[PDB]
């Protein structure tokens, strides 16, 4: 150990960072619909989409910025005093003392009939976008560039933890901040998420005192010279360009896992869920977040395990080294999950059709099977082995596969591939949705999917994943095979 | 080459062999209701399940004899000549003339009114199951042994086209032989497989002048010490207890191959099938075995794709050097298909309840649904896939990982666990069938499936396929490290 502290100066800060943005994204959507907004609906949406896509177009540019201009700990100071600085803009837009500051004059009891004061939100959401942008693609490599120096092992071992706590943070967001911006008012529940980021600065400002930084280049990014004597810049081009077919194969299982949490969530929607005493009946409701937050519960028992049995056993029997072998175990896993919620899917859909029962959960109606929600837990379980190994796999990946002077940018771009994955499946969500395919075709999401084929859009999706999985294995071999001995 | 005549003389006496066997297991249910015997449909099941238990059980035994008593050579020709003396009791039955000969006299022309021709018809079908179980056991060692002195390149290309003529006599005598024993005279029905296996015979004779033989080790398998000394013999005994774990893993991927192979049909007889102009129309009548052979066809046209193109592509790139690495890739196109079958039933399920169509295929009525069978196709394109991959892989690496003195019992092994996976997979089929599982509740095989649940069978077959196929994939990484490594 030694380097105790700083671990967990960098875990708390990432914890409390995925707070504050699942505080926002949890009920965006809803604060926009409504009393002094009062947006149709089609917008608010809108919003959303325009933030997570800002939240990867920045990425990279944050990473690059981290490398030839801040030291990667002043750039996460400043992208975290960014992303404060767009917090306050909630909180000072739901309170009416502060409302009339930021917004000319709207006090519509209820929405009667361009967008009223869009700016400020705009403004808001771009700096938050920006700051969170940043934010993970600088201390993702940061974070793990304190136990560096003992081997891939100590890395893999520190982001275990890692995504333990991301997942922790966004469960105490989605079960508590959201469930208070549900039913409190909005007021405390934009807040809180300011609370949270203003704590984390203060973390990592106190505890960038043990923190082994680094000093920005500045040159490694001039010479990316692709006209073709220097030195010890050809192998840092030759390793970024070895390692953009392996991301490029990426994409379809971003698309996959970004489709699956999108629709798991609408699905649970359409199932029996219980009451869980007052808390959700009379005049409180079950906030919709709270069905999001099903991946992470499991994964904060899954990587424990992960990480004092699987790991051990594994390395003992010599059985998985690379990270890009578990990440096609992932895949398996996923497209394994897939069809397990495809076949929960074709039941669940002959249920409707006999009997429904109408369920309120987001104050709006939803016509559930008489099926317990329960059983979505197999494919729930079986995502969650997917994801402690496929996303801790790619996060070490993308920190290790890297040029030591080119490390946040690549990172950066990683999670740029992975808005990629993000807007492709919301674009074949719309491929199934056209009038050629009866696939999801009842409008948008939160709506009613008894007349939707979502059985055969998951059986889809697994088979999709299962030919990444096979075209990503035949990648890695080709990228083992040359890392391993030519290199 | 140089040797292409010592490799055709055993290509057409295994496809002979294999249009001999399919000869028989295609009707014999049939023709043991009728005519000479009138058997109840139980015990004419039962009596093709002895015959495939002494096909299965008796093939180490045969290796034995053609490692330690005779010489391999000797022993297939001395095998095939009690398959042929046990093939001619069928036609013998079939006749008039000779059924008297047989047994006493009987008429039982409408089956009006306990086996006849027990003794007659059970010493043929154990001859006949000897004689196969000795054959394959014998035949794939001793056919790759022509082409074993140039690398395990040229023994995997022999080993493609061993099997691409296993599927063209399968074809060959499920497409010609059965059809003429269910609408044409039958005496001849069986006649022309006992014609396959004396020319088959007289083939392996001919061309024994050009056959590379070996002579016969018999103490070879006395030297099988277990209480813990000469050298060589150890490296025998420690290359045959760490080959067992991968036989025994491969046990349930039999398990859901034999399963899936008998349900695919079973399924397919549950499909709108198009007549064939006057070939299955009055008076006629479509064989059943003829939907058992639209697999082998799509094997006719794999495997000169993979020898020619797929082959060289995986070679040239360092991709799937190794047969279990093969085997693995089958095993994943397995749980596909069934994922795929349980899909494609699912869709058929829901049919049945609104429209029935009647057909005729083995005399008897089916109320098949208004889906035409070509949508079995994809379900048929990845189990070909597989054989491709995981069938020739299996039989290669039964050759390559046995030593060189026990061959054949190796060989023979690999078939009795085959059979042991078959066995297991009837006991599931059973087991699923109980009153408390709903699942294919209704009576044997050959019947009506639209009140079973088919889908929920092909699903569970898929993750015990998936389960299976993680386990072997562990314990494959463990035995390869003993091939290169330790050794």
């Amino acid at each position: 150990a030694g380097r105790r502290a700083a671990c967990g100066a960098v875990l708390l800060t990432e914890l409390l960072e995925r707070a504050a943005f699942y505080g926002i994204t949890s009920n965006l959507v809803l604060f926009l619909n409504g009393a002094p907004f009062c947006w149709e609906g089609a917008q608010a949406s809108e919003a959303l989409l325009l933030f997570m896509g800002l939240t990867y177009l920045g990425s990279p540019f944050g990473g690059w910025l981290a490398d030839a201009r801040l030291g990667r700990a002043r750039a996460i100071l400043l992208s975290l005093a960014l992303y404060l600085l767009g917090m306050l803009a909630f909180p000072l837009l739901a309170a009416p003392a502060t409302r009339a500051a930021l917004c000319g004059s709207a006090r519509l009891l209820n929405c009667t009939a361009a967008r009223c004061c869009s700016p400020a939100t705009f403004a808001g959401l771009v700096l938050v976008g920006l700051g969170v942008a940043t934010v993970k693609a600088n201390i993702t490599p940061f974070g793990a560039d304190q136990v560096k120096d003992r081997g891939p092992e100590a890395t893999r071992r520190f982001f275990n933890w890692f995504y333990w706590s991301i997942n922790l943070g966004a469960i105490l967001s989605l079960g508590g901040i959201a469930y208070i911006q549900q039913n409190v008012s909005f007021v405390t529940g934009y807040a809180i998420p300011t609370v949270c980021v203003g704590l984390a600065f203060v973390v990592f400002l106190c505890g960038q005192s043990v923190f082994i930084t680094k000093p920005p280049d500045g040159s490694a990014f001039t010479d990316m010279f692709k006209i073709l004597f220097t030195e010890e810049k050809v192998e840092d081009v030759k390793a970024l360009v070895k390692i953009v077919p392996v991301f490029l194969a990426l994409i379809p299982y971003w698309t996959v896992y970004f489709q699956m949490q999108t629709t798991y969530v609408l699905q649970s929607l359409h199932l029996r869920i219980p009451e869980i005493s007052n808390i959700t009946t009379t005049p409180h409701t079950l906030p919709a977040a709270w069905l999001t937050m099903f991946d992470a519960v499991l994964i904060l028992l899954l990587i424990p395990l992960k990480d004092k049995l699987v790991d051990p056993i594994l390395r003992r029997h010599g059985l998985l080294p690379s990270s890009l072998k578990r990440i096609a175990v992932g895949m398996f896993f996923v497209m394994c999950s897939a069809f397990a919620a495809g076949i929960l899917e074709s039941k669940r859909l002959n249920l409707v059709k006999e009997k429904t029962i109408n369920q309120t959960i987001g104050n709006v109606v939803y016509h559930a099977a008489d099926l317990s929600l329960w059983w979505q837990v197999p494919q729930y379980l079986l995502i969650g082995i997917s994801e402690i190994f496929a996303s801790i796999a790619g996060l070490e990946f993308a920190y290790s596969a890297a040029p030591k002077s080119m490390q946040s940018a690549i990172m950066g771009l990683f999670f740029f591939f992975s808005g990629v994955g993000s807007f492709v499946g919301s674009g074949l969500l719309a491929l199934v949705s056209i009038k050629a395919i009866g696939w999801m075709s009842s409008h948008t999401d939160f709506g009613n999917i008894n007349g939707c084929y979502l059985n055969y859009y998951f059986f889809l999706l697994a088979a999709i994943q299962g030919a990444t999985l096979l075209l990503f294995l035949i990648i890695s071999v080709k990228y083992d095979h040359h890392r391993d001995h030519q290199r």
